[PDB]
């Protein structure tokens, strides 16, 4: 019920709307889908930062480098989409579209290490409060 656990909810499913429908899908449609994605990620990357604030300082480094990875699966399924846009009309489509699902795959489950460094994160800042 937390607003990290839904941004990576929509951002997952922006992935699996992205996965079923590439197939058949001309770069008009793809682009789009492409662009959903990114800023899902985006809202979801304002959302960590905005978090951290609140979580144990030992734990900032290993939720830093989770949303590194984020961001440079993004790089990794933009590549591809560009080349899959570039070999439309070819044989080289369905290999390229083959690449960006791959980098969607990839993007979902850094997403959900992400959620769970995070949840981690929270655990272990319940034991440190202090007496009222
Ligand atoms: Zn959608
Ligand atoms: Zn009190």
């Amino acid at each position: 019920n937390d607003k990290v656990y839904e941004n990576v909810t929509g951002l997952v499913k922006a992935v699996i709307e992205m996965s079923s429908k590439i197939q058949p899908a001309p770069p008009e449609e793809y682009v789009p889908m492409v662009k959903e994605v990114g800023l899902a990620l985006r809202t979801l990357l304002a959302t960590v930062d905005e978090t951290i604030p609140l979580l144990p300082a030992s734990t900032h480094r290993e939720i830093e480098m989770a949303q590194k990875l984020l961001n440079s699966d993004l790089g990794e399924l933009i590549n591809k989409m560009k080349l899959a846009q570039q070999y439309v009309m070819t044989s080289l489509q369905q290999e390229y579209k083959k690449q960006m699902l791959t980098a969607a795959h990839a993007l979902a489950v850094d997403a959900k290490n992400l959620l769970d460094v995070i949840d981690q994160a929270r655990l272990k800042m319940l034991g440190q409060t202090r007496p009222h």
